């Protein structure tokens, strides 16, 4: 959750030093906004893609189920571009940089010399820059202020509808799930406990089988205090074999022994 | 990975204090460009492949698999470059002082004096300097947008397919290996364990090797403290000969025991 | 590593305190020019020469290998010479101060009055001072340009071409050399540890030595603490004669004994 | 080592307070300069040589290697003038103030009425002055930077020749020596080693005696805590006769016994 | 040494706040620049010559070897006034002060009106006052130059004298001595620490011998802990007759015994 | 000692609050001058005499040797009214004060109207004050300076003439003194001893004969810690008679025993 | 004596607070400054006698010496105003307040207009007050320096009688005394000692008695721990009669026993 946080105030902090520059001319105006708006969003994407583990662990199965399994990675995969392009309609200056030169040069009231000729929408789509001729800046700050409009309309709802589907995903994910509401979070808590612990215990266990083979090399290995202890007290022969490595990796859903609940394949193999 | 964020921080300040002056003359634009822009590429890029261990056990090999080696040491060391190069590109004011010169002179909007003559390239090829007759100046702001955008936008498209291509590395990385998810962490953490343990030991070892020598010159050796708890625990005689020396080096391939695995050359090695 | 950060610190407010003072006159301008840059250069050469402990087992040896010492030394040295050339380069206001001169006066694009008369070398020559003539100024600044030019590049070329030496003999060294990787590795750290304890001991030795002639003038030595611990420890009679200090001085090829390997003169003394 | 750069210091600082003040008029010019710029040289070079401690050896012996010890002390001594000496070269606005006046008045380009006349040297002299004539002052910018050139050229070349001069001394001491290399080091510190214990242990030994002769006065001597146990430990009779005082001081070239060998002539005599 | 540091600080701020006020009058310049440059050093020299206990010695002496008596208390008396004449020169301001009046009129060149008149002396002598008529300034700015220009000549060459009579004293004491180098610091430690000693005990047996004095009179004294140590360590009867007092006091001059050294008139009375 | 310094920054402080203010007047000059500056001077002197121990013992005798006694006396007690007289001489500001009016109005060089009347001394007089008339401020600026010369020229001698009476009174008491030079020194370090014992222990014994004498009185006397233990050690019953007081006070000549000698009327009463 | 000089920072204070305001007005002047002067001067006297045992020994007493008594306490009071007085003095702005009606207007040179009429001395008198008139401020100056002049003449000589007096009571108590020198300090001491220790001893007793009394009524006392350890050490049962109260004041001259002397009526009441 903070890292979240940490994130949003880096993509501030990026937005405010990564100096968004708009080019004022017919065709390339959309172009740029798109490409500048849109893939720092591809790249938060795929960082979220890649610091998923569930992704893996699907991979790793390729060698109604899959829907929630996608639905948890994407969720927790694009929260953060989602984020971003808010923040950036929010702030406007994006939006009308790509769409000024399709403000239509008749329907817009204002003083005379409506709008002066048909090679003139160039002068339009310049707007974004200063170009402010005496004979329009008036008249031109009125399509500023309409297109301002539309995004930050836009920006708030696309808030309105995530908040939506996150609260729909939530009311349909419990209604349709076989545990109850406190079971699953018994089992989050057992995961989280599980991932933690079998991390430290294969470092701890990696660690004392390379200490073995370095002492078979020169007649003594060297230690602070804390290896010392370490290897006083695991003794270590060999991991286990292949196969047994494979039956822990994979997606689990919800086994149930005789009787007995089964929280996680690691779980189910360490009864039979 | 802190290491990537101090060398990004050294990166910026080197740009800010290295003061790229761009020289406007026909020719010359574009060469400079390229070389200032190319060659601490080509430096960091070096840098990279020196201090990477995996291409030294390759160069020790010489005297399918090729792919993935020369892939971990290429992207390990090329991970710094491109920083280096997007973060020219978006700046700007590289790209431009390079292809100014092409900038076609007969097709861009702008007030009359559209381009005054054929020998006029020349002071087309200034405008990144000051370079500011009144004839000019506001013609010539249009050609810095229209080659910023350009600059901006082959940085960005430059983000997104380095992000497309370590994305499709991951994912293609693991859909092809004999071994699990899991067990490849277990055994970069197994690598980096005996690294760190064997360099130490190493260390110790010559240093009560030295002390031995040094004492049977002149009669006693003088010591620290830790240097006589270290003598006064690990004796030693004399390191192994040349050809165990060999068998640890190399390049490892995952192979297996009868049912056990074997995770590096010097757990070979400890086995047989 | 550090005390190269050190000197190159000390270079930079050396550079920021020298003041180079470029003389505007036709022919001392390049000789002064290859003087101050290149003085300190032969300084700083001469200073890595005389602090390497290498150099002086090779004037002992005196009383394919010598390619290698040689360049080990050679490297060792001129770490910083090219350091200062290129520093002096990137800065410009060196190169420009000497090759103003041969700037040809005829082939320079400018205002009208393309170059006054034969005699108007010297006021060309005059160009780093300020010498800014209404006539002149504006086509002198393009020279000023033309010239940081070619120095900047210059500069360039050079740090890439040092970076390409640096990994063109890394790459050679490791391919002809009859040990491994690891064993060099292990080689370098023995030799660190015999040269600190043999410094250290011999120090403590040559005060006891003093210490038991003095006392033997007076009656009674004057020592603090540490110095009465150390003669209470270790007793010492005379030194080894003149043979033996002979036979651990020189430069050492990895000589092998029967099976075990030989690291140092010092080594293969204590073993025979 | 370190003196050497307090004392440098002192120099910077001596430099900046000294006020070295031009005095403009034809003859006494060069004086000034010299005596100013060479007198300071003169006391500091005989400071070297007080401060030292060989030279009173080679006195006392008054009562081939020859050269290496006036070499030593030279040496040791000249150390501090050449610094002085080039740090005021280097400045400049020494060396001009000496050469002004013999600045040949027909050949130096500028603009018209290239000189007066022949009673003009003197106005000439006046140039390290401010004398700005405004038919003048330009054309004597002229003649101030010409002649910094050669005085900054002179500077540079006196380092290179003192870098030079070091580097073939170094050489040239190890190839004509008979002991090795090692062994001179040893020798450096058991002679450090050797004059700090003998002067302390001189000093206890005069204290004790001092105490002696006073307490065969008044009945009963007055002393600290300090010197309560100094006379407690250190009884003293009385100090060896004048031969033995004499076999100890002189100069000490390097003698064999049969087969060890003595590092002074204390050693020398604490064998007989 | 480090008293002479603070008296060079003293007669520096002493010089600061002193305020030479040079009179400019015709007579009266010389006499007050020779009394108030020269009646401070005669003051420093009669302190030297108070504060040295060998010049007691001497007189006491009165109810080849005078010379370096002579030499060793006229040295460390005149150490301070060459100081503070040096460091008078050296600013100027008042030889110029001095010897204005004598600036012969008729030679040295400047504008026209080269002297005035035979009267015109006087306005000759207020030079170093302000005294500046417009037919007079630059003209005068020239005898000011031209007579500090002496100043520090004479005070460099004064600087110069100095060292090389503190060179010669030294090379010639050493030459022409009965001791050997080393002895005579053994001796300068003994005569020091036998001084230090000596007063010290005399304190001490003087309190005792007055706290006997005191409580033979009330019936007790009274006194601190210190001193209570003091009484119950040292008894006291009285001091040593007046001949003793006498055989201590004089001029020593070095003389053995039969075979022994005596290193002072104590030592001389403690043997016999 | 340094109550001297103090006396001497008091002085100073005194002389800058004083707030000398000179009437311009004919007569009053130097009558102001002459009080203003020497009556302090007579403060000081009466205070030293006051403050000095040996003019009570001279009086208290009253109910050669006298030359000595008075010159003790006299010296430590003028030696801040030289000083004081001195600061004010070399400030000058009292001396043209005093003697303004006796400035010859004739015989001084300046500008036509060399002096206006006979009754023009008056304005003479005011010289010292503001009293710039157009007619006579550069005129009087001579006088002023020509005043000041004389003022510290006198300062100057007056120092010097003291400097030398010091070290004549020195060279001359110990040249014609019965004693040695060493005896002397350790006479006054008992002297001072027997002074600082002797108060101590009368205001005791005072303390304990006035507790027994209120203790008489109420019944009990109260006391603090330390004069408990105080009444606790030292009984008291009665001070020695009157003659017994008077045989200690009184100057004292260095009288000898029978050999043994006698340091102070106390010791030469404690023994008989 | 430091109370002595709190009370002159506190006359400084108050004289700076009090704001001296001088009436200008002919009668007045002379008036009020007698009284602003000389007031304070009569309190500050008052104040003298009253914080001063002596006079209090003196009126008991009503119930040649006489002359030695009232020279102690006159001396003892009279320190402050004359302090007062002369600082008043020196400050002038209080004398010529008062005397500046009396200046003489006939005789003071100045300008013309020598003193308009008869009337006029008001416009005299006003001269302290800014009373400027063009015909007058300069002719008035000349008044006010004339005054100043003789207000501090006074001062002066009243400081050197004061201290002319101060030194002969001295230079006359001593010469005509009984005692000797050093048995009147003895007997200072012992005075001040008496009287604290009474004074200290009577508030124990004091307190003592009023615990015994209060105990008397309520049926216990209430104290502190102080006061509980003095009416546990003390006991007390009624102070001694009148009569040996009225033994004990009054003024005691030295009065000697048979052989012993007696230094105060209470030691004079504790003997018989």
């Amino acid at each position: 959750n903070g890292l979240v946080a940490l994130g949003t105030v880096g993509s501030q902090e990026l937005f405010s030093v990564v100096a968004f520059h708009c080019p004022c001319s017919p065709a390339r105006n959309y172009l740029y906004g798109l490409a500048a708006i849109g893939v720092p969003a591809l790249v938060l994407f795929i960082i979220g893609i890649i610091l998923n583990n569930h992704t893996w662990n699907l991979v790793a199965e390729c060698q109604a189920p899959t829907f929630l399994l996608l639905s948890s990675i994407l969720g927790r995969a694009a929260v953060a571009p989602v984020t971003w392009s808010v923040i950036s309609l929010l702030r406007g200056e994006a939006y009308v940089c790509a769409l000024s030169e399709f403000v239509d040069p008749s329907s817009l009231t204002a003083r005379e010399e409506h709008f002066p000729s048909a090679h003139a929408t160039e002068i339009l789509a310049r707007f974004p820059c200063k170009e402010n001729p005496d004979n329009l800046s008036d008249f031109r700050e009125e399509v500023s202020r309409r297109l301002r409009y539309e995004s930050q309309l836009f920006g708030w709802l696309l808030i309105g509808v995530v908040a939506i589907l996150v609260f729909l995903t939530k009311c349909l994910k419990h209604y349709c799930s076989p545990l109850s509401y406190r079971q699953e979070a018994y089992w989050a808590q057992y995961r989280a406990n599980e991932d933690q612990l079998f991390q430290r215990t294969a470092e701890v266990h990696s660690r004392v089988l390379a200490a073995n083979n370095v002492r078979r090399f020169f007649g003594f290995v060297a230690l602070n205090k804390d290896d010392e202890e370490l290897i006083a007290n695991f003794p270590v022969e060999g991991t286990q074999p292949r196969p047994q490595w494979n039956a822990i990796t994979g997606v689990y859903l919800y086994r149930e022994n005789q009787g007995l609940p089964l929280y996680s394949r690691l779980h189910k193999w360490a009864q039979g």
